[PDB]
C-alpha cells in the first residue's frame, strides 16, 4: 500500500542519489502526471483563470525584497552568472507579480485570477525526503488572484468551493481542514494579521466548514487555510491551501487604478488545491491501491489472444481502440491467457480485452477487470462508447462496479 | 515585424533585467507555447514516443562521466546543497538515459523513442541574448531514440520526414540544411566519428535534401544535421536537429541484450523538431507578423454586444462556442462597438463576432476578420463547423 512500492511495480517513476528528492517521471507515471493536468486546465477554464509561465531564477535583490529571502534562506538553491547571483524559485507568486506590474491596471482587470503549473525547487533536508509526497523539486497547481478588498469574500470563497469540486472527483472521505496563524517569524502588522485571520475564518464559517486552528503555521506574509489528506498510515500531509496576502504586492510595487483613480495596492490571495502534482499523485497511489480510476491509468485497455489465429484480430481492435482516444496496448506473446491476466492485474489494467476464434468471429470481445471480474462478450462498438462515456465523465467506478 | 516589438504589443511575455535570458510567458503567449505542445503530441504519439520528464539537477559527476563537464563547463549553471554540486541540466540526453538503464531491456525494445519537452539551461553570453530566439532557459522538443546499428537508417529517415512533416504545417518556403562535422573538442574516436558524418550524409542525400557541410560545428559528442529557419532580416537560426550519436550511451552504462544473448550497447539519435519553443515562437511571430493561424490565436473569436440590448444574447453564444472548444472572449464593456472591433483587430483575433437587435432576432452573427474582411450575417452552427474545422485541420489561412 506503500506508493513507493506502487509506483515501482507500475513502472511510474523513479528516483537515484544523483539527484536526491529530483522525481524521474517514466511513460506511464507522466500519462497520471499530464493528466491531471489536462483535468486542473479544465476547471481553470470554467472557473476563468488565466495561465500562465515564470522563470525559474530570478535575482536575489527580487527575493530580498520580498522578505524571502530572510525568512527563506536555508530552502533556496541558489546560482551566479557575471558576477550576479540568482534563486531558483520555491515559489511562484513573485514572478506572477511581475507579470501583474506589466501595463497599467484598473479595477475593471480585478479580480485577475493568474494560474500556473510552476516548478517549484526547495532544498528541503534530505532526511525529510519521502518518496513522493516530500521533494526538491515539484509542480504546484498554483495561482495568485489579485483583487480588492471588498471582492475578498468571494473570491476566497470561490476557491473554497474549486477545493471540494475538485476533490469530489477522486471521492476523498477524509478532507481535515485548518486555519494556520502567524508564524514566529513574520512580515506585516497585527492588525493586518488580526483582518487576514478574520476574513479566512469567517469564509470558512459562511461555508459551513468545521476546521481547527494550526498555530503558528502559517506563511511568513500571510495566513494559510489547509485542506489536509491522509496516506495509507494515516499521516497528515499538507495538500490545499489558499493564503490571504495583504504584504507582498506593497513589497513589489503592484498596484492599480481605482474608481476614485487613486493609485491602490491589490489584495492577493495564493492557492493550491491539489498542492504539487508529486504529492498528489503519492496521495492518489495509496488511496487507490495503484486501482486508478479509467481516466487516470496509464494503460487503460490491454488486447490480446490465444494464439496466433486471433493475432491479426488483436492489432486491428487495438488500432481502432487507439483511434478512439482509448490508452491501449496489444498483448501477443506466446503466453496462457491466465498468465497475461494475471500479470495486467498486477499493473492495474483496467480492462483486458480476451480474443478467441469465438470473439475473431463474431466481431466481439471477452472483458475482464484488473479486480477479478468476468463481464461476459458484447460488442466491440459498445465497449468504445462505454470506456469514452467512462474516461470523459471521470467516473470512479468501472463497468457494472 | 521583429518579434519583440509583436511580443509586447499581443502581451505574449516580457522580459526583465533580474532575469536575463528569462522569458516570463504572459496568458496569450502561453497559450501559443501549450497549442505548440499538443502539437507536437498529436505527432509524436503518431510516431510512437514515449513522453518522460527528467528532473532539473543531477550531480555533477554525472556531468564528468559523459565529458559534458569538460567539453560544456562554462554555459553550464550550477548549484550546492550538502556539500555537492548539481548541475542545471543544459542538455535532456543524460536523464534519458538514466531512465532507460532502468529495467532490463532486449532487442524486443528497441527502437525506444522516449520524447520530453525539456527545461533546458544555458550560461549564454549576455550579449548574445536576442529576445526569444536565443535565451538562457528555454525548452525543447527533445527526444532520444535507443536504436541498434542496423536501425539507424530507418530511425534517422523518421527524423527527417518528422521534420518536413511539421514544418509544413507552418508553410515555410526556406529550409536550409547543414551537415555540422567533428568539433576541435570531441569524445569518440576517429572511426566513429568517420561512420557516423557518413550515415547522415547518406541519410541527406537519401532524402533529396541538399545541403552545405558545417566544418566544426558538431556536437562534442556527434555530428548533426542542422535545419535552418529564417526570420524577417533573413538571419539564420538553428531549430532543427538530428544527431548520430556513439558514445554516450557507453559512458553512462547503457545496454541492452540483443537476439544473440549478448550484452549490447545501443546507438542513440538526439533530435529536436522545433528546436527550442522560445525560439521557435519567435520564427512563428516574424513569419505571420502576428497573424497567428486560427488553431495557434490566443484567442481565437470575440463576440461583442453593440448596446446593453444584446448582452444576454453574447453571453449565451461565449458559453456555447466555448464548450465547442474555441478559445472566445465576450466583450460586454460600455464602449463603442467601433471602439470595441478597433481594440481586437489590434489583437490579431482571427475572427469578431457582432450581435445587433437583427442578430438576436435571427439567431444569426455578423462575421468580420481581423483582415478587415466583412462576412456578413451567418448562421451560428455554421460558424462553429467553420471554426472547428479551421482548428482541426491547422489550417494557415481562414477559409
Ligand atoms: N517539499 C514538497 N514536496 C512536495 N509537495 C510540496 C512540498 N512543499 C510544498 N508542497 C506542496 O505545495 C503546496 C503549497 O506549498 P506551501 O508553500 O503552502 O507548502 P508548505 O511549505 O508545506 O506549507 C502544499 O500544500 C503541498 O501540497
Ligand atoms: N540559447 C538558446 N536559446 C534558444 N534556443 C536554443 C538555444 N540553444 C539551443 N536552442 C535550440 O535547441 C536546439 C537543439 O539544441 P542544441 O544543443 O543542438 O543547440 C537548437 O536547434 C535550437 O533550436
Ligand atoms: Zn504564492
Ligand atoms: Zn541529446
Amino acid at each position: 500500500r506503500d506508493h513507493r512500492k506502487i509506483g515501482k511495480q507500475l513502472d511510474l517513476y523513479h528516483m537515484q542519489e544523483e539527484a536526491p528528492g529530483m522525481v524521474f517521471w517514466h511513460n506511464d507515471g507522466w500519462t497520471i502526471f499530464r493528466e491531471l493536468e489536462v483535468f486542473v486546465r479544465s476547471k481553470l477554464k470554467e472557473y476563468q483563470y488565466q495561465e500562465v509561465k515564470g522563470p525559474f531564477m530570478m535575482d536575489r535583490v527580487l527575493w530580498e525584497k520580498t522578505g524571502h529571502w530572510d525568512n527563506y534562506k536555508d530552502a533556496m538553491f541558489t546560482t551566479s552568472s557575471e558576477n550576479r547571483e540568482y534563486c531558483i524559485k520555491p515559489m511562484n507568486c513573485p514572478g506572477h507579480v511581475q507579470i501583474f506590474n506589466q501595463g497599467l491596471k484598473s479595477y475593471r482587470d480585478l479580480p485577475l485570477r493568474m494560474a500556473e503549473f510552476g516548478s517549484c525547487h526547495r532544498n528541503e533536508p534530505s532526511g525529510s525526503l519521502h518518496g513522493l509526497m516530500r521533494v526538491r523539486g515539484f509542480t504546484q497547481d498554483d495561482a495568485h488572484i489579485f483583487c480588492t478588498e471588498e471582492q475578498i469574500r468571494d473570491e476566497v470563497n470561490g476557491c473554497i468551493r474549486l477545493v471540494y469540486d475538485m476533490y469530489s472527483t477522486f471521492g476523498f472521505e477524509k478532507i481535515v481542514v485548518k486555519l494556520s496563524t502567524r508564524p514566529e517569524k513574520r512580515i506585516g502588522s497585527d492588525e493586518m494579521w488580526d483582518r487576514a485571520e478574520a476574513d479566512l475564518a469567517v469564509a470558512l464559517e459562511e461555508n459551513n466548514i468545521p476546521f481547527e486552528y494550526q498555530l503558528g503555521e502559517g506563511a511568513f506574509y500571510a495566513p494559510k487555510i489547509e485542506f489536509t489528506l491522509y496516506d495509507c498510515l494515516d499521516r497528515a500531509w499538507q495538500c490545499g491551501t489558499v493564503q490571504l496576502d495583504f504584504s507582498l504586492p506593497s513589497r513589489l510595487s503592484a498596484s492599480y487604478v481605482g474608481e476614485d483613480n487613486e493609485r491602490k495596492v491589490p489584495v492577493m490571495i495564493h492557492r493550491a488545491i491539489l498542492g504539487s502534482m508529486e504529492r498528489f499523485i503519492g496521495i492518489l497511489t495509496e488511496e487507490f491501491a495503484g486501482f486508478f480510476p479509467t481516466w487516470l491509468a496509464p494503460v487503460q485497455v490491454v488486447i490480446m489472444n490465444i494464439t496466433d489465429s486471433q493475432s491479426e484480430y488483436v492489432n486491428e481492435l487495438t488500432q481502432k481502440l487507439s483511434n478512439a482516444g482509448i490508452r491501449v496496448k496489444a498483448d501477443l506473446r506466446n503466453e496462457k491467457i491466465g498468465f497475461k491476466i494475471r500479470e495486467h492485474t498486477l499493473r492495474r489494467v483496467p480492462y483486458m480485452l480476451v480474443c478467441g476464434d469465438k470473439e475473431v468471429e463474431s466481431g466481439k470481445v471477452a472483458v475482464r477487470t484488473r479486480r477479478g471480474k468476468d463481464l461476459g462478450s458484447m460488442d466491440v462498438n459498445e465497449v468504445i462508447e462505454k470506456l469514452q462515456q467512462e474516461i470523459r465523465s471521470r467516473s470512479l467506478k468501472q463497468l457494472e462496479e
